[PDB]
């Protein structure tokens, strides 16, 4: 307990535009306490060097799961106990029952699928000349194959979508509260009505009958916190990461253009992208599950850690000239889907949605243009990214 | 017990071109069971996948401790516990001893010397008009290196090569043993010689200091251990980067052109090298410490599995067109240096050393040739290079 610096002190100015005082951080040390902006300013330790990132990710002696403290967050009551806090073994047997879904192999099969749920969008966006990007494009590609992958397509999409933008950028303590208790009922008649279907040859129809089978490969609880996490991690990362693209493409026109003039440059402006301005600027729960060190930096048992993968994205020591987005750029590894146990079990797909997105919208838009200010950043420290993208062609 | 992938039977063959097999193994799937071809030729589950190598890396139930199921192999008993054969919290304990040494803050300082190092090296040579690349360069740079930075003074760089490379390559089983025993020899006196010495500020220094101040934080056989990985993993993968760096060139004339003409691509470059033909073909020993899946295969308790880092590297899905050779590839992530909790500690320094070396090199020699056929492959799954490179300028 000493000097902690406010990340509120900085204003908006921080949430704009997080990477001039990450830096300085950076120099100073690797490592250093911190309360976040508000709301529900939080407390702990912010990892942003690169090499710590990494590490950080994979020390063994940091946990997910606060039940070994006897604490008990929201998210674990009312979705249950999924992915991202859990601890080995239990995390082992989730994944397991997820990982066959999610291969490179899988995901490309759904190429043609993709690909045709992105030129419907574009057809239906393009004659109008003008648009919020996110609400007519970037929105639905994910939500839609996300939804179809499950599979549950008559999903109430837009009570989902707030739900689920409130539980990734709380606004405040009740609010967050509420969608919490929203979401889990609407997941709970989710999982029901699928189960009234029978013959349900997807991943969450495989999920239901496996949950049923009396072994304790998966619990009530489990499978609705499942869904929770399949659905919403799906959402709005994919989401901010073309959203993200598209408009650093745009706030960079010599790259964009470099981009146009060679179309096989694109899969590594994807790459800028998610170093650059990585959709998920601070990875999610772990604390010091004993005493440790970081830095220099001695963590007692307790402490939370917040690593922050935007803030390694941009350490000079791994990633010469940070603040410069170059497609050119040499391989130049990044932590934008983590690293360790818990790495993006979405990243393939990711990158499949995103890359056909981009290549299809620039394909039929070469005057794209924003026009003008971007939408409200929404809060919190999870995601890096806006709500609304006023765009033309 | 069940069929066996002999890699024996595929001759000569393979030892020097591995890759076409790779690729049928990885077209029938991600894993399978493999003897390794002679001497000691050996049985276990061989991974050939990208995907499957980054989860096995970090799969929480795969072991590196022998111990923990009552066998103890040569390098265990005679050297001590070290890094790669030991699990958390042994592991944890011991990589806190060194990580604060090999940062890219402090690898980077070496960059005046490194570089003091290269051009002696480079000045001595250059006028006797052709030499064996490794006896010349390659070798001593990194013997060097790292001697300093232990710091172990003067060092015998011709006794030390050759058990180093016994113990990295096999031969057969007397020669092996002996070589332990021998090294286990040096390294002890080594050791003394340091004891009965003016105290100065330098790892070793350090690290023998903290055994005197035992409470179980470095014990006598696990500081025995620890300088010889630090000497033995410093020395032969950096050698085989810097060979299979300029060889892969040389034999890619296109490539190398275009880099002679923009030596900013020197650092994707590097990359692709470690890519394409990584010094470390397949990660150090593993085995099953409970019943678990890797593709979808069933892997018992006990069954060592080999991840393979340079099968990994021409993976077709991570990889387009794996098998060319790229200077200007684009999204390319390897892992020529591990992945999870046992990740390259050296790797900042390694890529360091290795720039150094190319660049220097390459501006020096601008008619750089073979000349003419490479020397022998060693034996076994740990290191890919040759041992003798003759070229000349
Ligand atoms: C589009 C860009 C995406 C990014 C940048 C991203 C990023 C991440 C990151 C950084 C983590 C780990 C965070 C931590 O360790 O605390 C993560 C985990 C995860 N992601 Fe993603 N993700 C993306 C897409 C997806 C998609 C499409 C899905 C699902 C369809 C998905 C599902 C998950 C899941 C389930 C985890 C938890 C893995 C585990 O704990 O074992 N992600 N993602
Ligand atoms: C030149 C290229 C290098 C490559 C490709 C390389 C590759 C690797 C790989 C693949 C591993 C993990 C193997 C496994 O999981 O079984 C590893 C571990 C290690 N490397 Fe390197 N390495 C290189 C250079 C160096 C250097 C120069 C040093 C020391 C100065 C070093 C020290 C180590 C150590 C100490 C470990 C063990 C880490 C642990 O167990 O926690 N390496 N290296
Ligand atoms: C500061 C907000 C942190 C809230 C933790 C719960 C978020 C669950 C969604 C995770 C999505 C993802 O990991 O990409
Ligand atoms: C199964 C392989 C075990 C080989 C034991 C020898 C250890 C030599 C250390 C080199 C480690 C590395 O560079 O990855």
């Amino acid at each position: 307990m000493g000097n902690v610096i406010d990340l509120g002190e900085y204003g908006a100015r921080f949430t704009e535009d997080p990477y001039p005082v990450y830096a300085e951080l950076r120099e100073r040390g690797p490592v250093h306490w911190v309360r976040t902006p508000p709301p529900e300013a939080f407390e702990g330790w912010l990892v942003v060097g690169h090499e710590e990132a990494r590490a950080a990710l994979a020390d063994p002696r940091l946990s997910k799961d606060g039940t070994k403290k006897g604490l008990t967050s929201l998210d674990v009551e009312l979705m249950g106990p999924y992915l991202l806090v859990v601890d080995p073994p239990e995390h082992t047997r989730l994944r397991s029952l997820v990982a066959r879904a999610f291969t490179m192999r899988r995901v490309e099969a759904l190429r043609p699928r993709i690909q045709e749920i992105t030129d419907g969008l574009l057809d239906e966006m393009l004659p109008r000349g003008r648009a919020d990007l996110v609400d007519s494009f970037a929105y639905p590609l994910p939500i839609t194959v996300i939804c179809e992958l499950l599979g549950v397509p008559d999903i109430d999409r837009v009570t989902f979508r707030a739900l689920s933008n409130e539980i990734v950028a709380p606004t405040g303590g009740d609010a967050e509260l509420a969608a919490y208790e929203r979401l889990a009922a609407y997941l709970d008649e989710l999982i029901d009505d699928k189960r009234s279907t029978a013959p349900a040859d997807d991943l969450l129809g495989d999920l239901i009958r496996t949950r049923a089978e009396d072994d304790d490969r998966l619990s009530g609880e489990e499978l609705r916190a499942m869904a929770f996490i399949l659905l919403v991690a799906g959402h709005e990362t994919t989401v901010n990461l073309i959203t993200n693209g598209v408009h650093t493409l745009l706030t960079h026109p010599d790259q964009l253009a470099a981009l146009r003039a060679d179309m096989t440059l694109l899969d590594g402006a994807v790459e800028e992208v998610l170093r650059f301005e990585g959709p998920v600027e601070t990875a999610t729960y772990r604390y010091a599950a004993e005493s440790m060190e970081i830095g220099g930096t001695a963590i007692a048992e307790g402490d939370p850690v917040m690593i922050g993968l935007d803030a390694a994205g941009r350490d000079p020591a791994r990633h010469p000239d940070p603040h410069v987005f170059d497609i050119h750029r040499a391989p130049q590894g990044h932590l934008a889907f983590g690293h360790g146990i818990h790495y993006c079990l979405g990243a393939p797909l990711a990158r499949l949605e995103a890359r056909v997105a981009l290549r299809s919208l620039l394909e039929r838009c070469p005057d794209l243009a924003l026009d003008g200010p971007p939408g409200a950043r929404p809060p919190g420290m999870l995601i890096r990214g806006v709500r609304r993208l006023p765009v033309r062609w």
